[PDB]
């Protein structure tokens, strides 16, 4: 039972996600809240926000 | 059993803490882990942080 807690990853996606100039408040608290239910997602739902915010660049 | 919800606090004190323009990368990075992991500590992490911001003014 290898015990997994994600700490670079979602660490990581946490601080970039709130970095991301181009999303809205919503937005950035969806993420976050799919980020607390499945850590291990971390790198998807990173890669998914960066798309959002270059889709929504000025 | 209460459901104390700390979404927008998270968010809200996230993105001043991230944006405060003389705080380091390795600065702000730690307190945005210490904020994920206890959200209930936002107010205090926020004041620590902004007082940390103005010491390191140019």
């Amino acid at each position: 039972a290898v015990d997994n807690k994600f700490n670079k990853e979602l660490q990581n996606a946490v601080y970039e996600i709130l970095h991301l100039p181009n999303l809205n408040e919503e937005q950035r608290n969806a993420f976050f809240q799919s980020l607390k239910d499945d850590p291990s997602q971390s790198a998807n739902l990173l890669a998914e926000a960066k798309k959002l915010n270059d889709a929504q660049a000025p």
